[PDB]
């Protein structure tokens, strides 16, 4: 399948080079997987969400995503036109409140949700998680990163916005899930992305057009808008049945374009999420 004029991010992961506009997928498009985003909720009545999102858990007085962020991110694993993986079901928990902020002890809650709460979905093709999220380091946080990973989900986790070393912010530093940097549309390190032998992946995250809230549109830039299209991808590949959530961040690095970004410092991985797909 081929989608004209797609926002850049959806071209590149479907690309061997930069430049180019047309998003190239299989269509089966993540139909059976579910990608769960814990974030500040997502507005499921979103006219690009298509009934196959919905709101599953919150830690505050309402479900409604009052600031964007998630929406945004829920987005871009998953809407008709800004989405990853187009046909994927999307739940939202939101452990964010809408200032886009949340304590530690609700993000853990929220994993732990997210393991238990899988059994209760129909999701035959497999489960991912998307937590455009984090703070300092917290072996806690790390912790409960690693239980939803171990319970059988595939979990993204962004790097963070500090150009540092993302060995001291978490979720970001578990070594078992899948940590995101970003990436701009002429292939460098976005400016403000971390990086270190923890990640695993870039992703699209410099100027990244998707859903918001109010029925809108906006593009805006972090490690949050580059780890929906690696949780995206993940769920895409899943119903493909190429890999599973056990495996699918190690596929996608497998599977990277290598070499092709700039401005990547000495040790970190040199890898931009593609989906290799050939019609
Ligand atoms: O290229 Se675009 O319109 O910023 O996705
Ligand atoms: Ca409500
Ligand atoms: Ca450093
Ligand atoms: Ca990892
Ligand atoms: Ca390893």
């Amino acid at each position: 399948a081929a989608q004209t004029n797609a926002p850049w991010g959806l071209a590149r992961i479907s690309s061997t080079s930069p430049g180019t506009s047309t998003y190239y997928y299989d269509e089966s498009a993540g139909q059976g997987s579910c990608v769960y985003v814990i974030d500040t909720g997502i507005e499921a009545s979103h006219p690009e969400f298509e009934g196959r999102a919905q709101m599953v858990k919150t830690y505050y007085y309402s479900s409604r995503d009052g600031n964007g962020h998630g929406t945004h991110c829920a987005g871009t694993v998953g809407s008709r036109t800004y989405g990853v993986a187009k046909k994927t079901q999307l739940f939202g928990v939101k452990v964010l409140d809408d200032n886009g902020s949340g304590q530690y002890s609700t993000i853990i809650a929220g994993m732990d949700f997210v393991a238990s709460d899988k059994n209760n979905r129909n999701c035959p093709k497999g489960v991912v998680a998307s937590l455009s999220l984090g703070g300092g380091y917290s072996s806690s946080v790390n912790s409960a990163a690693a239980r939803l990973q171990s319970s059988g989900v595939m979990v993204a986790v962004a790097a963070g916005n500090n150009n540092a070393d993302a060995r001291n912010y978490s979720p970001a530093s578990e070594p078992s899930v899948c940590t995101v940097g970003a990436s701009d549309r002429y292939d460098r390190r976005s400016s403000f992305s971390n990086y270190g032998s923890v990640l695993d992946i870039f992703g699209p995250g410099t100027d990244i057009l998707s859903t918001w809230i109010g029925g809108s549109t906006r593009s805006i830039s972090g490690t949050s808008m580059a780890t929906p299209h690696v949780a995206g991808l993940a769920a895409y590949l899943m119903t493909l049945g190429k890999t599973t959530a056990a495996s699918a961040c190690r596929y996608i690095a497998d599977t990277a374009n290598k070499g092709d970004l700039s401005n990547i410092p000495f040790g970190t991985v040199n890898l931009l999420a593609y989906n290799n797909y050939q019609a």
